[PDB]
């Protein structure tokens, strides 16, 4: 199996051949279904990973393992269009600089979900 870790780093680590379409489908997320919503984050591994050490938050489903980052991070948020459907799944592609809310989970304890971001 994946771990939960090394999920949330292909899912979400990224230190119309767009690059949501491209992406998606290399990190397999889109080779076997279309994924409605995903964030790619442009900075170090090590970076994200400090989140879990950073402001403790609430997740949106109440649990209080989430962390949300001091600072902004350049991040790419896909999502797909009204009419994309597997296998031409199709994305459109937002640049933003926004804090980052994850889940942190393990010893060590490390991203595990993408929460959110602000
Ligand atoms: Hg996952
Ligand atoms: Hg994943």
């Amino acid at each position: 199996k994946e771990t939960a870790a090394a999920c949330f780093e292909r899912c979400h680590m990224d230190s119309s051949s767009n690059y949501c379409n491209q992406m998606m489908k290399s990190r397999n997320l889109t080779k076997d279904r279309c994924k409605p919503v995903n964030t790619f984050v442009h900075e170090s591994l090590a970076d994200v990973q400090a989140v879990c050490s950073q402001k403790n938050v609430a997740c949106k489903n109440g649990q209080t393992n989430c962390y949300q980052s001091y600072s902004t991070m350049s991040i790419t948020d896909c999502r797909e269009t009204g009419s994309s459907k597997y296998p031409n799944c199709a994305y459109k592609t937002t640049q933003a600089n926004k804090h980052i809310i994850v889940a942190c989970e393990g010893n060590p304890y490390v991203p595990v979900h993408f929460d959110a971001s602000v």
